């Protein structure tokens, strides 16, 4: 079923990459969108293989970034007997437009 | 900055409106978009004013509707001292499809 | 770059299905989306978007699809010309979601 | 029904503005946008939107965007033909992100 999400916004932190069990590399940053008395919301995005390590190697703290990509919502039990329902966008692909 | 969504997909309860201590209506529902073994994500959409009285006439639980809007996160204190970070989207316009 | 478009529309005819010299199938239909928003006359108006699909799901289209199906479409938009320099844009459709099941 | 495109690309000449017999401001610039995926050829492409802005914004475009300007562009997807019947479509901005200050 369509879903799609388009998003311009600021890194918030540095790309965090991190190696799966499978194998394979999985993304992380939060871009910060200012929205068009000005308040900014925070979405994380997650990236996964090729474009996954691009982010780490070019995106950085305050890096301007597009993103384009389905918007996901998992659940899981947190660190002690609590349930964190998530909602994130895996990007499809990710744009490096300005710093 | 660039922050827009379009979804298809399910109404998982009934709309709620609700109204504001402002004095303006409120709507709530839930959508179920199946991923394109099947999945499906659980989007939180929130409307106003007059799209959020149309919701609770013509759209319930099970019904197939489109939405499009913008991608909100938002954070307050639940009923006892927990802070819950809400990532939503409120919808500019929503669309009955079919039920 | 960025580059996304989504609708929902019916189909104008019904679909066309065609195959290119490569071996890979093209799918294509327009489709009528009316604008949710009324126009300063408060009547409503209708833009006609035309979609092309590619290999497997264009068959999909071909079999399911026909004129006044309602259907999703999630793609890009592309801009080509050609001889008689004519100018069209269309939409080149990532996937497409069949609204009815007719 | 949803009609919705999202665009990231340089502007290929400068924004004209004129205004509406109604009083009301049009802009114009096309939108080059390179694409992210490279085709079969293992070239990369760009496809050339025009775009279109009104009122208030068209003056801010006009003000700020130039050739060549990295511009964000939210809106629907139009279209229409008039006599010598000429088909167009381009993109109604609801918005429009400007990238660089330039
Ligand atoms: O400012 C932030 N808010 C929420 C987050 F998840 C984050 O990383 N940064
Ligand atoms: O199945 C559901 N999951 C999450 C929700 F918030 C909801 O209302 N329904
Ligand atoms: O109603 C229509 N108007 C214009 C078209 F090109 C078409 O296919 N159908
Ligand atoms: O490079 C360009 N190609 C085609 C056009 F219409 C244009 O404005 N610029």
């Amino acid at each position: 079923m369509l879903n799609r999400v388009v998003l311009v916004g600021r890194l918030t932190k540095d790309p965090e990459l991190r190696s799966t069990p499978n194998g394979v590399n999985v993304g992380t940053f939060t871009l910060a969108v200012n929205r068009t008395e000005r308040e900014a919301d925070f979405i994380n995005v997650v990236v996964f293989k090729k474009q996954a390590e691009n982010v780490k190697n070019y995106l950085s703290k305050g890096s301007l970034a597009g993103v384009d990509g389905r918007l996901q919502t998992r659940n899981y039990e947190n660190k002690d007997g609590q349930r964190v329902f998530v909602t994130e966008v895996v990007a499809d692909s990710v744009q490096f437009l300005e710093p």
